[PDB]
């Protein structure tokens, strides 16, 4: 959904994150659950990373003539994890975790007609979480948590074929016969395909809490309600356009030129809040199944507006996403004291309504198809590894004067090691 990242755990990548939040064992998925802590005897530490290899493609042709084919844009993705849940007494316990539930790819050559809206896009996001939980009565446990999110981000864009058309158009209207437009055309042609049209980049922290509730029918059965707050990140970074300050103030699309000089610019990224009901059931000694349904009020992510020292708009862009559900169902098979198995189906609607899709964040309802294993070493430590396959229906896009077409597809590799004390 949009650009949030579930990943966070190999142990869970195996079950297409289906009910993460009611299936505590191996720790890790304590974060995103909080109220799971209460379910731990010995400090359990698990870590690892989930490798993401996405194949997203853009296809099309531009008024210009040049092709909009962008064969590959979403670079691989690292995204590590690391958790540490630790009991305190028999009513309390605390936990920590280093995850990254937000961020994206998107390359696009520094050339490419349509670069006007393709340049580059990066958002790395490390969410530091420290949670604690009470266990009220024998079957109810409540969790609360503070989160410290950090994020680096870069946004580059360049004048695509634009220069052409502009120039072109000029040259076919009673203005191509004008000593004026003529040179104007010239200048227009001068904007090299690869001229950095927009640059914004910045590092900044942001905070926000989170809570969760855990109810267990009995030891083998559970259900949960979780909530992660929004996280307004008030960036204070840099901006700059290599276009000549002339283009500015003509109320045209083209983002505020700075004559290739850096202006200090502010902007706010709203990482969305999210709710999630979940359930776990150990039907039979070896077999257990898990539900899951999540809400990510993406509605909060309305725009990427970037302002200046003097409070003017430097670079804006409508996003107007809308709420989205994500459903998941997976099961686990505990063969014997050493091995453990899992498999999952997961689906979720794209937060971005067609009216606003963008080659920048080509998003489309994603379908998950995963399964993995867990080789226990000795009642104390183990290793988690699972693969995931997400394929989605290629959808149409309409940005600027360009008509695109984008196809999504991607694989996942997970590996985790976890020890106990
Ligand atoms: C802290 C690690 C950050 C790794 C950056 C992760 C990039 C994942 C790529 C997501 C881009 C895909 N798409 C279609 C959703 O925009
Ligand atoms: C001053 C740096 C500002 C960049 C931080 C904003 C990153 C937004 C990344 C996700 C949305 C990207 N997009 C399509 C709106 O350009």
């Amino acid at each position: 959904a949009g650009f949030q990242l579930n990943e966070f755990s190999s142990s869970g990548l195996g079950r297409a994150y289906s009910g993460e939040g009611a299936i505590a064992d191996d720790a890790g998925n304590v974060s995103r659950g909080g109220g799971l802590i209460t379910m731990f005897d010995r400090p359990t530490f698990s870590a690892g990373a989930v490798y993401i290899d996405p194949d997203v493609n853009i296809s099309g042709t531009s008024p210009s003539g040049r092709s909009l084919k962008a064969d590959n844009i979403a670079p691989t993705a690292w995204v590590p994890n690391m958790h540490f849940v630790a009991p305190i007494n028999d009513q309390f316990g605390w936990g920590a975790s280093i995850t990254s539930n937000y961020g994206l790819a998107t390359e696009f050559n520094d050339t490419y007609a349509g670069g006007s809206v393709g340049g580059t896009t990066d958002l790395e996001t490390m969410n530091l979480n420290l949670s604690g939980a009470y266990r009220l009565n024998n079957a109810w446990s409540f969790g609360l948590g503070f989160n410290a999110v950090y994020a680096r981000a870069k946004i580059e864009r360049f004048a695509g074929d634009l220069g052409q058309l502009v120039a072109g158009q000029i040259m076919q209207s009673p203005a191509g016969q004008t000593q004026q437009g003529q040179a104007l055309a010239a200048t227009a042609n001068g904007i090299d395909s690869n001229t950095k049209t927009a640059h914004l980049n910045g590092n900044q922290w942001g905070f926000g809490w989170n809570a969760g509730i855990l109810y267990e029918l009995d030891k083998n059965n559970r259900y949960a309600l979780t909530y992660r707050s929004e996280v307004k990140i008030d960036f204070k970074g840099n901006y700059s356009s290599d276009l000549n300050r002339a283009f500015n103030n003509y109320g045209l699309p083209i983002p505020t030129a700075t004559g290739g000089a850096t202006q200090s610019g502010y902007l706010t990224l709203n990482l969305p809040e999210m709710w999630e009901v979940s359930g776990y059931n150990r039907v039979d000694p070896q077999w257990a199944i898990h539900y899951s349904l999540a809400y990510t009020s993406w509605s909060q992510f309305q725009q990427l507006k970037a302002t200046s020292t003097s409070g003017d708009t430097l670079f804006q862009k409508h996003e107007g996403f809308k709420d989205a559900y994500r459903i998941a169902l997976g099961t686990t098979y505990y063969y014997d004291d050493n091995w453990t198995f899992r498999t999952g189906i997961a689906f979720d609607d794209s937060p971005v309504p067609a009216q606003n899709r963008s080659i920048s964040i080509p998003d489309q309802d994603r379908f998950w198809l995963s399964a993995g294993t867990t080789y226990a070493f000795n009642k104390d430590a183990s290793v988690d590894v699972g693969v995931s396959y997400m394929h989605g229906q290629s959808v149409k896009i309409n940005e600027g004067p360009y008509q695109f077409e984008s196809e999504g597809k991607a694989w996942l590799f997970g590996t985790n090691f976890n020890y106990a004390f």
